[PDB]
């Protein structure tokens, strides 16, 4: 029933995330010194700490927004990939596998709560 509850439960995903070794190369913007070719790839760069800071800044309506900025992480790392072997895309995958595990109640909770709002 809780519409706000969502956030909370972001920011403990955020941490179960961040504690985790597969998003070290996510947790801060791609370097343009160590992929200078990035930004003629990637349109929109998105990253672990703008995701947080996004969300503590409340800046976030709503979980969906914030999965699309989280999946916005993944989908880049899927276009600048040079394989579907790298070790940072492989990395991306076992993280977005593990996002969408936690996220997936997240979102039923917060899209039922809303439906019983406005009943
Ligand atoms: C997150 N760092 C930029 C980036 N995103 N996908 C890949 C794949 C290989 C190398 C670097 N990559």
């Amino acid at each position: 029933y809780d519409i706000q509850a969502w956030k909370k439960q972001c920011e403990e995903l955020l941490n179960l995330i961040f504690q985790c070794e597969d998003s070290e190369p996510f947790r801060q913007p791609v370097d343009l010194l160590e992929y200078p070719d990035y930004r003629d790839i990637i349109d929109t760069p998105m990253d672990f700490a703008t995701v947080r800071e996004t969300l503590e800044a409340g800046n976030y309506e709503s979980p969906m927004e914030l999965c699309k900025d989280v999946r916005l992480i993944f989908s880049n790392s899927k276009a600048y990939t040079p394989s579907k072997r790298s070790r940072i895309y492989s990395m991306s995958l076992r993280l977005s596998a593990f996002f969408e595990e936690h996220i997936s109640s997240v979102l039923s909770d917060y899209k039922s709560a809303l439906r019983f709002h406005k009943r």
